[PDB]
C-alpha cells in the first residue's frame, strides 16, 4: 500500500540522500544512498536511476560500490567536464576501537553514463584542513569565474557547523579558500549548495538535530557569504539534504523525503523498503526574496481531472487510490482537510498563518507546522497527495512537505471560504 505511485523510491532496500543530480546528455540522472540489503541504513552504495523530464525516472544499476564490508560511498555531486560525466563524492571508513571515522574527497568518471571508473590520484582531498574537523563531507562541486568550486559539510571542535570552500582549475587538485558560512545552532552542517540566482549568492544545506533545510542569501565577498536574508527551504517534517541540478537553466532542488528523527516511526520497512525522494521543485528569486514552486514538468502527471467545485462544502472523491493533486485558489482564510472516516491531514490558513497539521494522518501519526505568510488578492495551494507522503506549495513561493501513512484512500475533501476555485487531478503511476 505505501509504495509511491510517482515519486522515486528504490526497488528493494535503504535509500537516503540524493546524490550527483545533472542534466546530462539530454537526461536527468540522479544518484542516491542506497543500501540493497535490507531497509536500514549501513554498506553504503550509490544507487542510480535516469528521467527524460525529472518526472519519470527508470531504474539503472547500482553505479558505485565500497571496496569492502568497513567502507561506504557518502554524499556528493556531478559536473560535466570535456562532455564526460564526472562525480565527487565522500568515501568514508569506519572506525574501529582505536580509530574514529576517516573521510575523503573522490572523483569518478563515465563517458556513457553507465560505467563509473575511479580517478587513479584518488582521494582528490585526503584530509581535512584544520584539527578537530569532523563531518568533513558531501562534496557539493559547481561552476563559477573560470574554475571549479565545492563547498563541503563539517563541524569544527564538535562546537559550530561550517561550509568549507576548495576551488580547482582542473577537479583532481583543490584550493582551501576557508570556511564561508557557519550555523552557531549546530555541531554541523550536512549537504550545502551554493548557487547563483540573478546575482545573489544562495547556500542551501542540512541541519541534522532538526531534520531541516535552510538557506542563507546574499552575496560572496571575500571569502565570506554576506547573509541579507535567510529560511527554510521546506516548513514540513520530511524534507532533508536537498541538492540542486548541475547543467540546467533552473536551480531545480530535490531533497530525501524523510527526517532522521521521525525514520523508527514509518512502516514501510515491513514491505522491505526505506526512504524516498521529494518532487523537484524550482528555486527563483522575485522581489528579493527565495521563492520554491513545483517543476512545470509535473504537469505531465495529470491525468485527468475527477473533481472541480468554485463553491464551500464537503465532497466525496472518485478516487480509488492516495495518487492525487489538488489546486486551490482562493481569498482571504481557508481550511481544507483531505482524508476519509478515520484519517485526515487539514491546511488552515488564519490570518497571517499557514498551517499544516497531519497528526491523524495515518498510521505514523504525524505533527503540526506553521509558518507566517503573505496575503495575496488570490491565494493559491497546489497538494500532490501519493501512498506515503503530502506536499503542499502556497503562491508558488513555500513548500511543505510530510509523510504520512494512511491505511486508506484519502476519498473525503471539505473546502471552506470564500471565493473558492478548487479542482482535483488523478495522477499517473510511473512505474506500470
Ligand atoms: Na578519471
Amino acid at each position: 500500500l505505501f509504495k509511491p505511485n510517482y515519486h522515486f523510491f528504490p526497488i528493494t532496500g535503504w535509500m537516503n540522500d540524493p546524490n550527483g543530480l545533472i542534466f546530462w546528455k539530454g537526461k536527468y540522472h540522479m544518484f542516491y544512498q542506497y543500501n540493497p540489503r535490507k531497509p536500514e541504513w549501513g554498506n553504503i552504495c550509490w544507487g542510480h536511476a535516469v528521467s527524460d523530464d525529472l518526472v519519470h525516472w527508470r531504474h539503472l544499476p547500482v553505479a558505485l560500490y565500497p571496496d569492502d564490508e568497513t567502507h561506504g560511498v557518502f554524499s556528493g555531486s556531478a559536473v560535466e567536464k570535456d562532455g564526460k560525466m564526472f562525480l565527487v563524492y565522500t568515501y568514508y571508513r569506519d572506525p574501529t576501537h582505536n580509530k574514529g571515522e576517516k573521510e575523503t574527497q573522490c572523483v569518478v568518471m563515465s563517458e556513457n553514463g553507465l560505467d563509473f571508473v575511479k580517478y587513479d590520484g584518488n582521494p582528490v582531498i585526503s584530509k581535512p584542513p584544520e584539527e578537530g574537523t569532523h563531518a568533513f563531507r558531501d562534496p557539493k562541486v559547481n561552476r563559477s569565474n573560470g574554475e571549479w568550486r565545492m563547498v563541503l559539510g563539517s563541524g569544527k571542535d564538535e562546537k559550530i557547523g561550517r561550509v568549507l570552500l576548495y576551488t580547482s582549475d582542473d577537479l583532481f587538485h583543490w584550493k582551501y579558500e576557508g570556511a564561508i558560512f557557519e550555523d552557531e545552532t549546530t555541531k554541523e552542517i550536512e549537504c550545502p549548495d551554493l548557487v547563483r540566482i540573478g546575482e545573489k549568492d544562495i547556500l542551501i544545506y542540512s541541519i541534522t538535530s532538526t531534520n531541516s533545510v535552510l538557506f542563507s542569501m546574499g552575496e560572496l565577498k571575500e571569502g565570506k557569504l554576506n547573509v541579507e536574508k535567510r529560511g527554510l527551504l521546506d516548513h514540513g517534517t520530511d524534507f532533508y539534504a536537498a541538492q540542486t541540478f548541475f547543467g540546467t537553466d533552473r536551480v531545480v532542488v530535490i531533497g530525501w523525503l524523510q527526517s532522521w528523527l521521525r525514520t523508527g516511526l514509518y512502516p514501510t520497512k515491513r514491505e522491505g523498503w526505506n526512504g524516498v525522494m521529494s518532487l523537484p521543485r524550482e528555486l527563483y528569486v522575485e522581489n528579493n526574496e527565495l521563492k520554491v514552486k513545483p517543476v512545470d514538468e509535473l504537469l505531465a502527471l495529470r491525468k485527468r481531472k475527477v473533481f472541480e467545485t468554485a463553491k464551500s462544502g464537503t465532497f466525496l472523491l472518485d478516487v480509488k487510490e492516495n495518487s492525487y493533486e489538488i489546486v486551490c485558489e482562493f481569498s482571504g482564510e481557508i481550511e481544507l482537510r483531505m482524508g476519509n472516516e478515520s484519517e485526515e491531514v487539514v491546511i488552515t490558513k488564519s490570518r497571517d498563518e499557514l498551517i499544516v497539521d497531519t497528526t491523524r494522518s495515518g498510521v505514523s501519526g504525524g505533527e503540526v507546522r506553521k509558518s507566517t505568510v503573505e496575503d495575496e488578492a488570490t491565494n493559491r495551494i497546489r497538494a500532490f497527495l501519493d501512498s506515503c507522503s503530502v506536499e503542499f506549495f502556497f503562491n508558488d513561493s513555500i513548500a511543505f512537505s510530510f509523510r504520512i501513512h494512511p491505511e486508506n484512500v484519502y476519498n473525503i475533501l471539505s473546502v471552506k471560504s470564500n471565493q473558492v476555485k478548487l479542482e482535483v487531478f488523478e495522477l499517473e503511476n510511473i512505474w506500470l
